[PDB]
DNA sequence: CCGACGGCGCATCAGC
DNA sequence: GCTGATGCGA
DNA sequence: GTCGG
């Protein structure tokens, strides 16, 4: 909130260039130029001043000796009026849809969410689904929620077989006081790098937590990963608590720390941490973090034993889950 | 100047 | 049916 | 949009 006013509108131009404009490196550039706003421990009084943080160029130092001075982006202004624009926005928050689905949709007419429910026929199921709850999903999840939702999870897989271990990872694992949805990395024994000696690992817990009335819709699912809703029970009388995302995420046993790390996240910090691993001659996905030889080929994977085994290949100092929040 | 920018799972499609 | 390319998402 | 070679 040091810098809330800047990080805000970098966020912004940074959703119109994904959503709008289709520029995918313009997206991630505003959401870098964010991210280390964000963390600067001071407020912000120029754009010059602001220039000398990594990922703030000559635009976006322009842009906020704008903002500073008015207090706020005629840039902005504008894509706010263009309805189009705001349409395409609008409907790209509806999950499932991205921007492409949502620039056909406007240009079909349906720019609303009232056009979106009387033309559900025209909606893959995961789009089906999200609209179905769009304003749940719009909700934020308390952290004292997400500790309730944790132990459901945890006991549920615990009664499928013993041998599972499921981690509650995203925002959560970093210590946010709430989260936008649950992410948990599941793993057991019977599956490797090495073989799948059981097949359905991930279906059987997905069905125990449908059986239970907890996973209460499915966006996608395969062999490792599950996309889904779900929903806490609530006492008599009670309100019905709102509909969450939750994502599972089966990872090879042997493969942990690299899952783990991965699904810690954030997503910015693993591009940062992911990009440096590349300039120091390595590749790093939620498996295994590889050298790479003078070719440029991704090498065999690295023993590691720990979240640090990876930061130390990368000559990173460590840095706990609450810190990689960016 | 200009090529790189993180890496991958699932759903859906076109082309065979 | 297969693969590969695309969209959308983690 | 920003960076490094
Ligand atoms: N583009 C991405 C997206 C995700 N992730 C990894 C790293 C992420 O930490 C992790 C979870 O994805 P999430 O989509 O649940 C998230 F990011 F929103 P979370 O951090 O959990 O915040 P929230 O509370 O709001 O859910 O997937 C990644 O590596 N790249
Ligand atoms: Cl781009
Ligand atoms: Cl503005
Ligand atoms: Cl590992
Ligand atoms: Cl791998
Ligand atoms: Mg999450
Ligand atoms: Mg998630
Ligand atoms: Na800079
Ligand atoms: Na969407």
């Amino acid at each position: 909130t040091l810098n809330g006013g800047i990080t805000d509108m970098l966020t912004e131009l940074a959703n119109f260039e994904k959503n709008v404009s289709q520029a995918i490196h313009k997206y991630n550039a505003y959401r870098k130029a964010a991210s280390v706003i964000a963390k600067y421990p001071h407020k912000i009084k120029s754009g010059a001043e602001a220039k000398k943080l990594p990922g703030v160029g000559t635009k976006i130092a322009e842009k906020i000796d704008e903002f500073l001075a008015t207090g706020k982006l005629r840039k902005l202004e504008k894509i706010r009026q263009d309805d189009t624009s705001s349409s395409i926005n609008f409907l790209t928050r509806v999950s499932g849809i991205g921007p492409s689905a949502a620039r056909k949709f406007v240009d079909e007419g349906i720019k609303t969410l009232e056009d979106l429910r009387k033309n559900e026929d025209k909606l893959n199921h995961h789009q089906r689904i999200g609209l179905k709850y769009f304003g749940d999903f719009e909700k934020r999840i308390p952290r004292e929620e997400m500790l309730q939702m944790q132990d459901i999870v945890l006991n549920e897989v615990k009664k499928v077989d013993s041998e599972y271990i499921a981690t509650v990872c995203g925002s959560f694992r970093r210590g946010a006081e709430s989260s936008g949805d649950m992410d948990v990395l599941l793993t057991h024994p019977s599956f490797t790098s090495e073989s799948t000696k059981q097949p359905k690992l991930l279906h059987q817990v997905v069905e125990q937590l449908q059986k239970v009335h907890f996973i209460t819709d499915t966006l996608s699912k395969g062999e490792t990963k599950f996309m889904g809703v779900c929903q806490l029970p609530s006492k008599n009388d009670e309100k019905e608590y709102p509909h969450r995302r939750i994502d599972i995420r089966l990872i090879p046993k042997d493969q942990y720390y690299c899952g783990v790390l991965y699904f810690t996240g954030s997503d910015i910090f693993n591009k940062n941490m992911r990009a440096h691993a590349l300039e120091k001659g390595f590749t790093i996905n939620e498996y295994t973090i590889r050298p790479l030889g003078v070719t440029g080929v991704a090498g065999e994977p690295l023993p590691v034993d720990s979240e640090k085994d990876i930061f130390d290949y990368i000559q990173w100092k460590y840095r706990e889950p609450k810190d990689r929040s960016e």
